């Protein structure tokens, strides 16, 4: 059973958070409907194509379990298709600039009147009521805004993006919370809700860690466990020591544990050549015994200025530098598998090579290969939510406007009224 | 009113992936139990404490909205309390090591018998019938198993983790859409379901952007948008030139766009002494004119080796390192207003301290101060989901057992039944 068969949704989105959020409902069973432009369609289409005048892989992957339409709304005969839309649809969603469905006369007032059991919901940059409410906003400007550069890369380079999705996807995925938590309000009171999720928030959800860092930093002074606390380990660009001294805003640390456990990012054989061979390694207080093994160094068990959280800090990366060594002729899974007899959370740096070709991702469905007749197949992310009782079936991405007379039949207009559509370029 | 009001959830979560899940669904409405070890409960209560004897930022940032029993389940008398409450639940959510729930004999197929409405939702490191399906994981090593690692940081470092909880938080979201999806499931079949996010597939659903770049990367040999396309501008640490000639897996690009229009992380006023002095700053293909206006470079419009993405491929840095002369003595909230007046996405870097204070983020419920008269008031994140008929309330987190006697009275147990308990020490 799909948990949203019968989910009817008006698929207003472009780029990437909006579509991962419809793309998602739509591997779960909802019934998707994309609106495009006329001519070029969502931006995405024409997006880094690997193929000229062939839908790229930006749009494919972010746009399968979906039909499209176009329409022209700036025209009243697409407003008034849209309406329509809008009686037949259980949520609306849209992530098109702040303001820009509300100038085509789509507020949320209006759209509660065209039918009180829909849900709008949307993505922007920033919330409703925010100073910057009315910016436009890509990915690494939300990673920017939320925290995570700030506190991502090292104490002596630049504020770092994230090669995961946190102002993109990572919005689509919270938006997707607030739709099925305003389904659930539905089922209650019959009636729809607007939902949004703003990028800036969405990213800071996931920095939660470092506004405890934040408020530590405030209250104390320190964070023992950052590298900056550490005697002269850490160095400014000067060749001077850092410290907490002088610092009042969660630093970078490199590649420490953040909200795990203290841990290392270390090299293995061929790093040289090979940017991904490396393993990280958490060095717990649950497992302290454990790990003491491995290096077959027993003289850390009696002392008690190694085995204690506080009785360990003084020598944190002097432990990392250690082992380095000991890694040094052995792969990522050799090394992995090495300490892994002694249940430590140590493990690989997967490359985006290895992880596309894994036959356990494969088998769990979690990377898909999308049957695509038109185009190819191509690989995809699946569903990262697993369930006994039922299983995503995923289907090639739409060609633009490929479902436009399919769709304006369904809505019960005739052939002829088509044709009129179609010559007066609003479809 | 709220989403989740009426839903019991049967909490034995601890860390952060699934306390963060449980959380959140208490921001929505939720009766959440959190279920704990007697004497030590949750780790995250005793782990990075800024105040001893003080339950930890760490825990009250996660644990809101939450009420605490205490409860030795490894007793018989408590397995018998675990039934009555399974038969009151609608959600029983758990991480453990990935076999621990059904060690304590309470396997799915037992909590079916007990109650055939409950979900059971479970978050674990990999995914079930992966070859990695046993491992204990934390924060970074899902990071280094997603993919995110690999293509997180600059081509001549280390894999590079996220400040953001990729890994734990990350996972936690993605398994609140996954118990919403089972409660959708369950509005039309009257049965509960068992849902799972494993990490390494929180983690690579926020990266499939990248694995759009693998595949681009297989079939075409270049990645256009990438530092590395630009002749003769990126080399490793021992000075060798980096091409897509050489590269066979996506490579990590500094900051570059992402699922974004090109961009890059430009320097401000004073960015040798704030580590946070910097901007975001898109060159999107529809802007180039505008850009021009802004660096005061008019002969740059029409010329086909800057007016188009393809014509940038070329020395795309070195527009990015001339624009970043236009910010030197302006700061980064002067240059994001600055790029807004041409409708350029740019904004600042925020420091988590600057995050902390700002009204806006306050003024919408996403900073929310939470009133705790035991440990001091604190900070923590509220919901990044916003709805125009309901509005969370948020409570502090409960102390170890605070609510053990409130909850099992509310089972039905009478007061010389709740005596004996504490007396054979189950409770
Ligand atoms: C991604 C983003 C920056 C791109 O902005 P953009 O390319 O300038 O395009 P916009 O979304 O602002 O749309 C431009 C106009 O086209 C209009 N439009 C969109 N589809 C149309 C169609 N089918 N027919 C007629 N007009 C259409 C919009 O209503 C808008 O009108 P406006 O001039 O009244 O503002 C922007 O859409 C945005 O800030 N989105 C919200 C946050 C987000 O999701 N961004 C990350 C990308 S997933
Ligand atoms: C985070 C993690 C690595 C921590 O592992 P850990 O420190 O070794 O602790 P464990 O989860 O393995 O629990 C140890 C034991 O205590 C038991 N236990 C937990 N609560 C108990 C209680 N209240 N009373 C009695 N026993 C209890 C568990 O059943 C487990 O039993 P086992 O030895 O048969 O396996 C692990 O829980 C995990 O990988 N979680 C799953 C995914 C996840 O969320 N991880 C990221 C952390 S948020």
């Amino acid at each position: 059973t799909k948990p949203l068969d019968g989910i009817n949704v008006l698929d207003f989105t472009h780029v990437q958070a909006g579509p991962a959020c419809t793309q998602m409902m739509g591997f779960l069973g909802a019934n998707v409907i994309k609106i495009e432009r006329r001519g070029s369609g969502d931006m995405t289409r024409g997006w880094l194509q690997d193929k000229p005048n062939v839908d790229s892989l930006y749009f494919t992957m972010f746009n399968c379990n979906k039909r499209s339409i176009e329409l022209d709304m700036k025209t009243p005969e697409g407003k008034e298709l849209l309406e329509q839309m809008i009686k037949k649809a259980d949520v609306m969603v849209e992530n098109f600039g702040p303001g820009a469905l509300d100038r085509m006369g789509f507020t949320w007032e209006y759209i509660q009147e065209l039918n009180p059991r829909v849900i709008l919901a949307s993505v922007k940059g920033y919330a409703e009521g925010h100073a910057n409410e009315h910016l436009k906003v890509y990915e690494n400007v939300a990673q920017c805004s939320g925290g995570a550069a700030a506190t991502t890369g090292f104490w002596d380079g630049p504020p770092t993006v994230s090669g995961a999705a946190l102002g993109e996807s990572n919005s689509g995925m919270h938006l997707m919370i607030g739709i099925l938590a305003a389904l659930e309000i539905r089922h209650k009171t019959g009636r729809g809700q607007k939902v949004a999720v703003a990028m800036q928030d969405a990213v800071l959800n996931l920095v939660r860690i470092k506004l405890r860092d934040q408020q530590r930093l405030e209250r104390t002074g320190i964070l023992a466990e950052y590298p900056q606390a550490q005697p002269n380990f850490a160095f400014d660009r000067d060749g001077n020591p850092l410290s907490f001294d002088n610092i009042t805003s969660v630093p970078r640390g490199g590649n420490a544990g953040g909200g795990g456990q203290p841990g290392w990012m270390l090299k293995c054989k061929g790093w040289e050549t090979d940017a991904d061979s490396y393993v990280y390694f958490t060095i717990a207080a649950n497992m302290w015994p454990q790990i003491c093994d491995m290096i077959d160094k027993p003289e850390w068990k009696d002392d008690p200025a190694y085995n204690t959280f506080e009785g360990r800090v003084d020598k944190l990366m002097d432990i990392f530098s250690f082992i380095e060594t000991k890694f040094a002729d052995k792969d990522k899974f050799e090394v992995t598998e090495w300490a892994a007899q002694y249940g430590i959370p140590c493990g690989p740096v997967m490359s985006m090579k290895e992880l596309a070709h894994d036959p356990s991702l494969q088998k769990v469905g979690t990377v898909v290969e999308v049957v695509d007749e038109i185009r190819g197949n191509h690989l995809t992310v699946g569903a990262p939510f697993k369930f006994s009782g039922f299983q995503p079936e995923i289907t090639r991405a739409p060609l633009l406007g490929e479902h436009t007379d399919e769709v304006l039949k369904e809505l019960g207009l005739d052939d002829a009224k088509i044709k009129e559509l179609h010559a007066k370029q609003v479809v």
